[PDB]
């Protein structure tokens, strides 16, 4: 329920009150987006972020009034190629990609794209985070983030979703990025997801999912089994298990009845998938047919706070997303300070 | 929820009358299975089938007595190797597999196993159907069925599940058999699933699922796109579409909003998966954390009625499986009669 | 030298002539390109085409006056998203690409880009041809063209260059598109190049090039041998031979001394390459250290007239390319009329 | 051009003057080859080497007699199987190849062949160098050399050509040996070609060629980029760059205008190719339709002086090859000193 | 011929005496096998082991009486699931394979099979050795052994045969297990077979067989050449050579005449094969038409004494196999004592 | 078994007597080979062929005198490059191979080689057959034969051997040419061996060999099973069976006892192998350790009579080879006749 979301919002507020009442600056490349503007309407009342819109200030304000949203009257609106830092931004993209097939004119056009300008703003500290992708497909939204902000060391870019049940939440990954991760990659995805779960003061219990129950046969079963093993080696305090079926994974009673030798007791709260088909289809089906709220996807593995909305998002979806992006922004900022 | 199930039960009873009051003979290989016996208690109350249990008669009746299930007192009990037709069953399997690495002694040992004896019984018309796999893994349960009964022509063996929502039901396949079906195979899975949906007087609307929305890129998007094309060609009367995401697939509003050129209007009620990981994980997660009853899996494509319980089944699940196994047994009976 | 080009220019003029005097309309996506503007300066004096510039009309006219090029003051300038057919163009692109991962907003942004807009103009007959790619790399320039105009049936997109020697010309293909064409693809490239050579009233004589002389060993020698064979089957009237080395191919005397069984007599004037590396590197090296004129690349296999300049082009290069583009446009116009 | 050859000949004359007046012994397997005979007339009218002819003395001397070239005189003529060291040569070949499917009779028949005899002569110091391949195809011509003389450590056999422009010369490699070299191999070829350029007191400027300008995309662009990086690591003092197009490589002005971040200034004089097709077709087309004198190929990577004439060679071509073979024999001699 | 076999027999008598009066316990899963029983008749006459038969004791007794075999009236007969150690056996198998897809019921059902019970008996020391596989194919017989007894450190499971010539004996491997062993694997098989030949106080001279004589060509020639080199490195005192042909390998005169450089003199007595076709077909053809006695196969690489009979065996074959099973059991027993 | 060989010799005498007394002309490229000459001593006494020796006449006759072989100094001796037909032979090889990387000079050098010249003589009818390879390896001897004479339509070049037992002879193929023949190829080898066996008035009974008995598993079992199937379709009058083990194949009792459904009764006399390792090693092992005489290999599938001695041949071996070569030459000549 929205118990989880309100707890998150309050955690934002304790962080903000803990830092002089400052709010995180969040860039929205899609400054003219109906759904983004409506979500922001809700979001600026509850003091969750300082929003920054990208686009022509004129038609952004004209669509704000068209949409009848008066508390957006004053929000910062930035036109990328008109910004003072534009050309240095361009020189920085060009410098990082001139041996990946990009000439200076192309760097110019790319930096004029709000997605790239946003990613660069976050990289350059002109913002604390960004939220994009309501109007474009995921790959196109995420490419500038990966090229400009990039991943931290031994991290891997991986999408993550929360499934909110009455008792607890489950975490699902990688729901958006990697088609068919290796065992090593699957373990790294488990580690990132585990750390996220720990941030909420929850004990991570991790299952490596398969169509198989503890078979270890060639292909995905041995893949998920060996993923469990690698992960366990990297973090021996954790309950991490696989290969197993999904129902075996979440249902403690089934696990105990059928596989009492298993190291995973009490049901898994972290679900790592073997390929993008299973993760993507699963989160989306649970979101539409199940009676549980699903929030995300959230992009893990990267050096700064940047999340891509799924194109099928709702206005509430965007709201939840901006909330957790704000939390993330605050968290990364503290680490930078230290 | 149970409305659909009660509808099925009444169609079982309505078919049995107008067919001489006959109940389908359903053989259960696991004659001593607790979950099977308890489910059968419910099931013989409801006049759904004549159950035939396989095992050593004294051990069967003494566990019936242990569980104190007084109405499984007169059910038929068969011991495979003591049965009159045992020796001929052995010779028929031996003639079928003597060049697939199986000698006469091995055929004897195999036919003495209840799964194989059950499969043979059904193949030979000594039973109308079978239900197995409550105690063993799916692969092991399904093997004798496939070797002995086999598929009808241009069929493909594929598991299918029902998701029961308040207004409608969804169908998911292939949830159990094929690791990584080709486009041709996926199209066939869609056709089989389609006719199952038609049996209940529902119009089949088919989505070929992917992590992509109409991208047609190399790999899974291209596979499912071309699957949609083959399926459409074989049945130009059906709404069949892909490649698409799951939420796009089921939600008519999202579809209309984002992809109005689509041939699928009003949401899909048939969901065909690109690989076993995605189908298997999806049905089990929807079943465990959503709030829909999920029934199956049911083995489609095969010449006689034979379905394998998932190892994680409950007693109630076994009851549902037997209901639809009964319906299927009846249907296949009239076809044979023709 | 200057002979081949002046003959081409004169052929453009004889074509505009028994046609009402109409000049092909050629669209240029890069309305502000210095090199494009200088080339057009030279070319409009030569009466070969009606140029159309794409871009914001004020930045175009400001670049024209800055370069002090008075003969362009008159020329048509179009801004894609302001143009009347913009939205129907958007709808036609979307309809072409909505199952290739492109949504309507994406079709709009694409059509607002001059490369796509020019491609659609040419496709829709609002222009007779296009010349692009002075400022972007070849893959990016050529993509909108293939997606929009596309190939005619069993055609294959292939870059072609003229090597202009004192007596004769050589044609080189495929110099820009296919990384590693199959034997069937090499054959189709050869036929395309052949018909181009015939257009100038020359008999096409075709060599499938390799690092080997008539070995047929596995890999490329075998590929070019079977290419030579497929080509011959599809056109038994042409001298087509391979696998052979390049000097063997161009030099008639080497051929007759060393491989008299060869079906190619008198030196090849058509050179089909085994992979993109060899064709691309070869034409560029000949152009840089050779003392012969090299023209192109020209995009063959596509249903309408559309050519992509090499990014390393000079002003004269663009002049030549536009000339032969005007020619291609006239020809394709007549074919379109006929069908 | 003419100056280049004249200077090469003069550097031979200085090497000879620096050593008592000794000229390198060069073996010609093709003792009856017309082209070889005329070219030799020229070659020690100009004091370049002591030629050794291989063949049946009577017919080599009768074709010397036919063509009326008579300070080819008492020029040394050796018949392989008649030579005193013939059986010791036979055993040395046998020891080298008895585990490569070569028996004693086979070593005998092979050693009686002038190509093998020549190679062994050079290995054993009965000669200083060899020039062959006027009458047979390159692979066969080069095989005895690679088996008998071999490569120096971490050297790689690679054909090299000079394009003589009369401002400067270019080197092209590998034009004859390797079909599809790895990035590592491309790097080693670059090093070999660089040292040859240094021999003439010129700064080697090295381009790793492609159809791409600094893209690094999968396939050859990534290959040539990673070759340039490897070579730079092995030789931090050299301008080495890639991936790039050919005209980009040779033209300094194009490079500076379009790719100013490049580490290669003033145009490349060393061109390393991604595969044999491109190199072979390039050198040959330049030689036949440009107006630039091209000399070679010359075989680099081998432990002693040995070159293979392209069968399409001219008589002057042979003269040039012998000039540089003599140069190389001298260079190797002083390096052997210390 | 049989000189070798009774020498084998009385040396068995020599250990049984050298440790009191102990006879090895040898378990026979195939208690109702006619050929096994007839063989046991001969074998219990000559005091080589204490035989244990597996099966229902009375149908074993009925088959013993029918065949009129008076010396088996006394032999121990055990029914697996009636045995005291049965469930503990089940549980230790369950623990060994629970992550390789075997649940507790499956482990129960498997342990009820004589092959598995026999393997477990030998592993747990309720027997010293086992002989199986007369009635079932080799793969099925050898599986319980590999799962239960398994391989010793870096050993590899491999079948070995003796060809008994009048002057000498040859050993052939791997005749049963590996389809296409690598060069390393071939080397390990060679080392193992070598220690077997040494046990009989014979000097092992090892040939890595091929269709080639010292060619080292790609495929099998290279593989066997490198196998010889690895083997030689692992064991520098042994004559180990290849790649070579079979006649070259066994015939010393051919070896010296045609390949005198070879490091293997006097003919090979250890023959390692490149793939299973060649070894299997070779041993069988020699046994049938070669007019020589062939004994085995014997399973090498395994931690306890366990051998699988070929299905095509005779009674005499079974007799020989049991003899050497006893020998293997005793050697292993004493080194287990250590 | 000299009965079989003397039957062969006498059947030659009847063929030559039945066509005027003409003996087949057999070319021996190795005119100076000791073993070939000693063999010819035996062979010309018994009127088996008119031998033709290749080489320089003087050193041929001088080794004939050295070896003290008086019955040979009238035998015809041909020096290839001195022969009247040399140039026409050259142009014919050249026309055959000018597009396989062979130039006219290369055609000259090849034709001057005795192996090529012998092959061309036989091809062109200047001889009836050839025998070679006593002194070189099999691939090199067989190459000119395959290039010059070639295969008849849908034939495949395959080495065949006879194993001569008391009662029976066996045929083994392909023992020398194909590394890993497809099912189609194994079938074709079976047909070729079959017609050879029919020639001696024996009924061919064909087994497709494997390490498996009727398993049909992936790899070799499936291959040999489908080979058996194809062969049966191409020759419906023959008993042809597989996959089976070698002892299964040869032993009729093992066959009926264990696989009575098998189509092969009375033991196979034609053994087709799955790969070159197995055939080659089997053939050589039977020849060295089993004492049955082994004759061959003989090259089947080719348009004219040409056989290659194994390099390990004895003199007696060569005599046998020439005998059956003569027979083959006579049969082929009658085929040519009509």
């Amino acid at each position: 329920s929205k118990v989880f979301i309100r707890s998150a919002i309050n955690r934002v507020h304790q962080n903000s009150a803990a830092n002089g009442g400052e709010l995180p600056r969040i860039v929205f490349p899609e400054g003219t987006s109906t759904k983004v503007l409506k979500a922001l309407a809700t979001l600026v009342e509850e003091k969750i972020c300082q929003p920054i819109l990208l686009g022509y200030p004129e038609r952004v304000k004209e669509k704000i009034k068209a949409l009848d949203i008066p508390l957006l009257n004053d929000v910062s609106i930035v036109h990328p190629s008109s910004h003072p830092k534009y050309f240095s931004f361009v020189e920085k993209l060009y410098s990082l990609e001139q041996r990946k097939g990009i000439n200076l004119g192309e760097a110019e056009r790319l930096m004029a794209d709000p997605n790239y300008f946003a990613a660069m703003m976050v990289n350059q500290g002109e913002a604390d985070g960004m939220v994009s992708g309501s109007s474009i497909n995921y790959a196109d939204a995420v490419r500038p983030i990966l090229q400009t902000i990039g991943v931290y060391k031994e991290g891997i870019p991986a999408g993550l979703n929360f499934v909110l049940l009455e008792d607890k939440f489950l975490v699902l990954a990688d729901t958006t990025v990697n088609l068919n991760p290796t065992a090593e990659q699957c373990a790294q995805i488990a580690l990132q997801a585990a750390k996220i779960v720990e941030y909420f003061g929850i004990e991570p219990r991790v299952a490596m999912l398969s169509y198989s129950n503890f078979s270890g046969a060639e292909g995905t079963p041995r893949k998920m089994k060996k993923a469990a093993e690698i992960a366990r080696s990297l973090r021996p305090d954790l309950m991490i298990e696989g290969d197993m079926q999904a129902d075996t994974a979440v249902n403690p009673e089934i696990m105990e009845r059928l596989f009492p030798f298993s190291g995973l007791k009490g049901g898994a709260n972290v679900l790592v998938f073997p390929n993008l088909e299973s993760s993507n289809i699963a989160y989306k089906l649970i979101q539409q047919i199940g009676k549980a709220e699903v929030i995300g996807p959230f992009l893990t593995g990267v050096r700064r706070s940047a999340n891509v909305l799924q194109r099928t998002t709702t206005v509430d979806g965007i709201v939840n997303s901006v909330v957790f992006t704000a939390l993330e922004a605050q968290y990364i900022k503290e680490v930078l300070k230290s």
